[PDB]
């Protein structure tokens, strides 16, 4: 499959691609405003997981810190990145058919369109000013929208047990962004396409 991922925010992004063990294509590159990166994912990917990452600093050979999102202090990611992060999350050629979401359950940092560019399904948006919006006790030093779990740590917001409820911090993603999970047992906002659809992602789809 055939993932376009555009920049369309006015700030330099560090896109990352990964399943968690493994890098996607290179797993990540620094995309300029305007910039667009072609990457190809292997059919039959479960669990991959695409993401922006924010003011970030590489020396020459790939190592340094992202404020949101860095995996490990790599430019180019083989694991997932540190909350806060929206995340675009897809699982291809699943008995024929692609899952695609977008997913708030850790936080928001940039926000973003996940779309098919071949026929069959919609796409989502995650697109509300929801760092604007933070509430306080969610806010991120270094930018972005930490999810309840993350910060709190416990049971409930983490749904440990697999048994929890929506929140008054979950509540939140969700009124802003409907179309995105906003915890672990939301009711899913998965779109079903055809088996080896190809996407693109777009950070900043409306600015």
């Amino acid at each position: 499959a055939t993932f376009e991922i555009v920049n369309r925010c006015s700030y330099t992004v560090w896109a990352a691609a990964s399943k968690g063990d493994a890098a996607l294509d290179a797993g990540g590159r620094q995309l300029n405003s305007g910039e667009s990166w072609t990457i190809n994912v292997e059919p039959g990917t479960n669990g991959g997981k695409i993401w922006a990452r924010t003011d970030c600093y590489f020396d020459d050979s790939g190592s340094g810190i992202c404020k949101t999102g860095d995996c490990g202090g790599l430019l180019r990611c083989k694991r997932f990145g540190r909350p806060p992060t929206t995340l675009a999350e897809f699982s291809l050629n699943q008995y024929g058919k692609d899952y695609i979401d977008i997913s708030n359950i850790k936080g928001f940092n940039v926000p973003m369109d996940f779309s098919p560019t071949t026929r069959g399904c919609r796409g989502v948006r995650c697109a509300a000013d929801i760092v604007g919006q933070c509430p306080a006790k969610l806010k991120a030093p270094g930018g972005g929208c930490n999810d309840a779990c993350t910060v709190f740590q416990t049971s409930e917001y983490c749904c440990t047990t697999g048994k929890c409820g929506p929140t008054e911090y979950s509540r939140f993603f969700k009124r802003l962004c409907p179309d995105a999970f906003s915890y672990v047992l939301d009711k899913p906002t998965t779109v079903t396409c055809p088996g080896s659809s190809n996407y693109r992602v777009t950070f900043c789809p409306t600015a």
